[PDB]
C-alpha cells in the first residue's frame, strides 16, 4: 500500500563479461569472473612499455567493455564530428537510458507523465588521452563544443535531451557511491512527486582499457588481480568499467500501469562520515552502521527480515571486517539471531565499477529476487578470521540455491571515498494475478529498425527470447512492442497466437505469417484475422496506427522483451 | 510553514566585492566588478602581441584576486597535499567555514546532521598545472590527482575537513548548478534528512587576467560589457565567484534565535527536454513551467511578487525568452501589468557559471533584509523584442525602498545550458521584536586564532566592527562569539559592560579588561559563582583551555547569533607550478 514504495520497472546495463542485464544474470548464476586478464603480449600489443610489463608488481587485470567506441549516430541523430567529442561515458550513458526505458516498455514521447534522470559518471580520461591532443580550443565555440562534451554536467541532460524528459534532470557526483546516491534522490523525487518516472544510475569508462595496473601496498588493489571478499587473503579490488540504469515509479503506478516489476525499492538513506576516521579515504564505521540502520527504519523493514545484503565489498582483509562489523552493529539493534542472512559481492565477479558500482549492487539484488535464487560470491576459501561470522547475522553464500522463506527482502549497501555512505532495502515484486485474456485469437507483433540488417537483428532477438521464455505472454508482447517501441523506417509484422509459433514465423519469414517492407497518414481501421491483415498492411506501409486505441480497454502489461541492436560506426579522436 | 526554509548565514566572493558585505556595496552603488585590462596589463599577464592586437579581443573577466593563496595550517593540510587541489575546491571549503561562521554556528560542538550541496564549474587547473606536473604510472598517484580535481570530492571534502555528518553530495547542471544545490537541500531540510544545510556552487577559470575573442553566434559580448535587458544586449562575460548559503527549516531558525536574512518559501526544477530548437537553445516551455511550479508549490501568487532575479545573462535571445516566460508563468495568476522590478547582477559581475544561482539568491536576500532595490546596469533602451508594458515587468535602474502592502516577495530564475531549469521564491524575513536584555552587568567576548598574527587580526576587526556598528547587542556578540566558533590555541577574552568599551579593552589589549593567553580539563562554575568573579573564573579557565559550556553559560538567557568578522585566514602559496 505504501506511498514511500518505488518499483523498479526497468533495467539495462553492460558490466565486464556480460553485455546486458540477461548475460550478468548468466555470469552471476554461473559463478563466473568476468575481468579480463591480458597476456604480456596483448600489453605490449596496446602499448604499455617493457620496462612497466616487466615490474614483478605489474598486474595484467582490468574490467573491460567490448566497442565503447561505436556510436550509432543516425540513431541518435548526431554527426560523427558532433559525436566524436563526446565523452564515450556520456554516450554509453545514453544507450543505456534508451535501452533501459524500452525494456520497461516506454516509448516518452507517448507517456503521460514527467521523466526525470539522476547520474554520473567516473573521471573523464577520455578528454585528456584524446579529446585536448586533437582538437583547439582558441575560439569560444570550440572550447564550448569541448566542455558540453566532456564535463559531468551534460551527461543526464544530454538523455533529457535526446529522449525528450522534462522531469528534472540531475549529474550527482559522490564518487563510488554516486549511482546509489543517484537512486536515493530519484526515489525522493518520486515520491515528494518531482517526477512520474525516473531513470537513475551511472556509468564508468577508463581509458585505455587494454592495461594492468602496478600493485601498490597501501593502495586498494589486489595483488593478483583477483577480488577475495571477505576471505582471510582479502588483498584488494580489480577496477571495472561498465554502466547501468534502472527505470523506477512509485509501486501504486506501476501496478496501476500493468508495468514489470523486478523489484520494490523499500527505502534508501544516505549520511556522511564527517570527520571520524583516520583519514578521508578511510571507512567510517560509525557511519556505515548507521546508514544502514536508517535504512531499516525507514523502510520499515525489520533486520530479520532482510536475508540477502550486497555488501560494498572493499575485499580488503581490514576493510572487509569494518563492513560486517557496521552491519552487525546495525542489525544487532534489531535482533539478536545469528546466521541468516547471506552476504555477497558482485565485484567478486567483474571487480569495483565506480560510478556504476551501485547501481550493479541493485541490479544483481532485483536479479536474485525476480529468479528467487542466491549466487555464488567468487573466491571464498577461507572466511577472514578477523570477523567471527558465526556470532553475527551473515553468512558467505559460495553456491548458486534457491533463496526461501518471504517477502524476500535485501540491503545493498555503496559507500565512497569521501564518506557520503548509501543503503538501499529492496523486496520482492508483490504477487499479481494472472495477466487478463485477450480478445483476438491471434496477435500482431510489430518490429521496426533504421536499417535492413538491424532488423534482422531484432528479429533473431526476438525469436530466441520468445525461445528462451515460451511462458511469455503474447497479447503484452504485442502490446509492448506496439505501445513500447518508436516506429522506424525498416518494418516486419508477424500475426501468430502464441510464442513458440511466433519463434517460426520469425525465423522462417515466409508470408502469410510474416510480412516484411520499407516504409501515408493515420490508419484507423473500421475484426478477426482480416482486421490484423488490415492493421498489419497499413503499418507495414508506413501508416501511423493508434496503438493506445487498438488496445483500448484490455488491461495490457509491458514486459521486457529485446531492445534497439544499435550499429555503431567508430566515433573516436585518436591518440597522436 | 512547514516547507519555508530560513536562510540564517551566507558568505562569497566575486568579481570586485570579496565579500558578502563588499557585493551588497557594490550593488548598492551601481558599480560594475569585472576587470578590465589595459593592453599594458595583458601583456604583463602574457598574452601575446598578436591576440592582444586583434580587432576581436576583448579585454575583460570576471576575477577573484589570490586564488593562489590557502592557508594550510588552519585546514590542516600540507602545502604538498594542498597544491593538488582544484583552487575551485580550496575556496569552496574557504567559503563554506566562512559561511557557518557568518550564521553562528561551531560544527564540532553541534547536536544535529549538517549537510552539504554544491557543484563547481571545469576544472581549468587540472590541465594547466596538475596534469603536467604529476606522474601517475602509481595507483596512489593517480588517486591524489583525482581526489582533488574530480567534481566528486568538492562536498565531502567539507563533511571530512568541517566534520558534517548530513549527507553530502556534488551536483552539477552546469549554469543552474547552485540553485538546484538550493533546492535539493531544501528538499533534504523538509524530509528530515539533516537539520541545517549549506548550499551554493564555486567558479574559478584559469588563467584569469586574460580576455577572449568575440565570436558572432557564440554567447560571449562584443565590448565586454553584459546589458541585460537592453536593446543593445550582445552576449555575457564570464566571471569566477563562490556563494554558499546556510539553509534551517524556518521554524528552527525562529526557534532558536538565529539571524534570518530571508524565507525560501519554496523551489522548483525540470529540464525543456526537446521542446526548443537545440539543446544549447534557452527553453521558453521549460522556463516558465519551472516558474509557475515554484508558484504553485510555494503558495504564492504571482501578483504578490514583486521582484524578480532573472537569469539575465544578455544574449539577444536569450533575454526575450526568459521574460515571455516569466510573463507566461505570471498571466496564469493575474493580468496586472507593470508591479514587478527585474534585474541581474550578472550585469555588475558576469555569468559565474556554477556560482550564479547562489550569487542571485545572495543579492536578493540581502535586497530583501536591507529592504532595497538596487539597479541593473547598462541599460538605457528596453529591448523592443520585449514590450515590458504589456507585463508584469519593468527594470528596475535606482537604488531605493522596496516596500508593499504584503511582505516582499521575489523570484529568483537559474537556466543552464542542457536545459535543466530552477526557479526559487524567496520572502522578507518574519518581524522579531528587540533582543531580550542580559541581567548581567558586564559580558565576555572571547577571540581565538591559530596563530598569534590571526588573533591580533581578529581582535582589531572585531574593535572595528562594533565601532563601526554601536547598535550591535553585546549579549548577542558574546553568544555568537562563544558559540558560534572554534576555540584555537591563541586566545583572547575581554569583560565589558557596553559595546564603546569593549572597543577600548580590544585596542588597548590591558589587564584586567583584557587578558590573552596559549591554550586542558572541562570547567563548569559552580552555583552562586557570580558577576565579575564568575567571568574573571570563566576567562582564566577558558585562557588556560579549558572546555566551557557556553551553552550552558548562556542558558538563562534568549540569546541570538548575529553576523560578526569571521576568521582572517593568513594564505601561503599553494599552486602547482
Amino acid at each position: 500500500v505504501s506511498g514511500n514504495d518505488i518499483a523498479i520497472v526497468g533495467m539495462a546495463g553492460r558490466f565486464p563479461g556480460a553485455d546486458s542485464v540477461g548475460e550478468f544474470w548468466e555470469l552471476l548464476r554461473s559463478g563466473r569472473e568476468g575481468i579480463t586478464r591480458f597476456s604480456d603480449e596483448e600489453l605490449a600489443a596496446a602499448g604499455v612499455p617493457a620496462a612497466l610489463r616487466a615490474d614483478p608488481a605489474y598486474v595484467r587485470a582490468h574490467g573491460i567493455l567490448p566497442d565503447v567506441d561505436l556510436f550509432d549516430t543516425g540513431f541518435f541523430e548526431f554527426t560523427p564530428a558532433e559525436a566524436e567529442v563526446i565523452d564515450p561515458q556520456h554516450r554509453l550513458f545514453l544507450e543505456s537510458c534508451h535501452t533501459a526505458l524500452e525494456d520497461a516498455g516506454y516509448d516518452p514521447r507517448r507517456y503521460d507523465g514527467l521523466i526525470s534522470v539522476y547520474g554520473g559518471a567516473a573521471i573523464n580520461t577520455y578528454l585528456q588521452r584524446h579529446v585536448l591532443p586533437s582538437i583547439d580550443q582558441t575560439a569560444t565555440s570550440d572550447h564550448f563544443r569541448v566542455m558540453v562534451g566532456n564535463d559531468k554536467d551534460f551527461l543526464a541532460t544530454r538523455v533529457s535531451y535526446k529522449l525528450d524528459l522534462r522531469g528534472p534532470s540531475y549529474s550527482v557526483q559522490t564518487a563510488c557511491s554516486t549511482s546509489l546516491v543517484a537512486i536515493h534522490l530519484a526515489c525522493q523525487g518520486l515520491i515528494n512527486g518531482e517526477c512520474d518516472m525516473a531513470l537513475a544510475g551511472g556509468v564508468t569508462v577508463k581509458l585505455p582499457q587494454a592495461r594492468g595496473y602496478l600493485y601498490e601496498e597501501g593502495a586498494i588493489l589486489s595483488p593478483d588481480g583477483r577480488v577475495r571478499t571477505f576471505d582471510a587473503e582479502a588483498g584488494g579490488t580489480v577496477l571495472g568499467n561498465g554502466v547501468g540504469i534502472v527505470v523506477l515509479k512509485l509501486l501504486a503506478d506501476a501496478l496501476d500501469a500493468g508495468d514489470t516489476i523486478h523489484a520494490v525499492i523499500k527505502g534508501t538513506a544516505t549520511n556522511n562520515d564527517g570527520s571520524l576516521k583516520v583519514s578521508y579515504a578511510a571507512p567510517g564505521k560509525e557511519g556505515q552502521a548507521a546508514v544502514v540502520a536508517e535504512a531499516h527504519a525507514v523502510s520499515g523493514t525489520e533486520p530479520e527480515s532482510v536475508t540477502y545484503v550486497e555488501a560494498h565489498g572493499t575485499a580488503t582483509r581490514l576493510g572487509d571486517p569494518v563492513e560486517v562489523a557496521a552491519l552487525t552493529d546495525a542489525f544487532r539493534r534489531g535482533t539478536s539471531d545469528t546466521g541468516f542472512c547471506a552476504i555477497g559481492s558482485l565485484k567478486s565477479n567483474v571487480g569495483h565499477l565506480d560510478a556504476a558500482a551501485g547501481v550493479a549492487g541493485v541490479i544483481k539484488t532485483a536479479l536474485m529476487l525476480r529468479h528467487r535464487s542466491l549466487v555464488p560470491t567468487l573466491n571464498h576459501e577461507r572466511p577472514n578470521p578477523a570477523i567471527d561470522f558465526a556470532a553475527t547475522p551473515f553468512y558467505v553464500n559460495t553456491e548458486t540455491r534457491p533463496w526461501a522463506g518471504g517477502p524476500l527482502r535485501a540491503g545493498v549497501s555503496s559507500f565512497g571515498i569521501g564518506g557520503t555512505n548509501a543503503h538501499a532495502i529492496l523486496q520482492e515484486a508483490p504477487e499479481q494475478g494472472p495477466t487478463e485474456p485477450s480478445p483476438r485469437a491471434e496477435q500482431l507483433l510489430v518490429l521496426s529498425a533504421r536499417t535492413r540488417t538491424a532488423l534482422d537483428t531484432l528479429t533473431d532477438d526476438l525469436a530466441d527470447h520468445l525461445e528462451a521464455n515460451p511462458g511469455t505472454d503474447l497479447a503484452d508482447a504485442a502490446h509492448t512492442l506496439a505501445v513500447g517501441r518508436r516506429a522506424h523506417r525498416h518494418r516486419r509484422a508477424v500475426i501468430c497466437a502464441d510464442p513458440a509459433r511466433a519463434v517460426r514465423a520469425l525465423r522462417e519469414r515466409a508470408e502469410p505469417d510474416c510480412a516484411t517492407a520499407e516504409a501515408t497518414g493515420a490508419f484507423t481501421p473500421g475484426s478477426g484475422r482480416a482486421l490484423l491483415e488490415a492493421v498489419r498492411t497499413a503499418w507495414l506501409d508506413g501508416a501511423e496506427v493508434d496503438w493506445a486505441r487498438f488496445y483500448a480497454g484490455e488491461r495490457r502489461r509491458r514486459v521486457p522483451l529485446p531492445t534497439y541492436p544499435f550499429e555503431g560506426r567508430r566515433v573516436w579522436l585518436e591518440p597522436p
